[PDB]
């Protein structure tokens, strides 16, 4: 049972949506700028993923520019609020798997919560070899 937030739009969003399916398994895809998680689904998905509200803020888009988020004057609730509200500042993808949650950037951080194995060699759009086909993360 895998959920990612997905944004067709992101080369790394596409990179992890096609790496979950190569483990065997088709997610669930949200996407996410149009349906983005509760406030309480986003505050659980932060904390499973170990990392700062901040640190999930996308930079270089609109709302991020124009509300100054760049400043350190913003508590993380504060942060939080604007995400819900600006969901391009939610950066991508989201995975959410039986064994974790992790923002998936760069895309192979997948490979820690998938819980089989790529069924073979995996190759990102851009011709970076991730997996070869005797499963080894080059
Ligand atoms: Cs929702
Ligand atoms: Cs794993």
């Amino acid at each position: 049972n895998i959920t990612i937030y997905h944004n067709p739009a992101s080369g790394t969003s596409r990179n992890t949506l096609e790496m979950i399916r190569n483990s065997g398994t088709e997610p669930t895809i949200i996407l996410y700028l149009e349906n983005p998680p509760s406030r309480d689904e986003l505050v659980k998905l932060i904390a499973d993923m170990g990392i700062s509200v901040r640190a999930l803020l996308r930079k270089n888009v609109e709302p991020y520019e124009q509300l100054g988020l760049a400043e350190d004057k913003f508590t993380d609730d504060q942060l939080i609020d604007f995400m819900l509200q600006h969901p391009i500042l939610i950066n991508r993808p989201i995975v959410v798997t039986p064994l974790g949650t992790r923002l998936c950037r760069p895309s192979e951080v997948v490979l820690d919560i998938l819980q089989d194995a790529q069924k073979g060699a995996f190759t990102k759009e851009d011709g970076e070899k991730v997996v070869d086909e005797a499963g080894k993360r080059l």
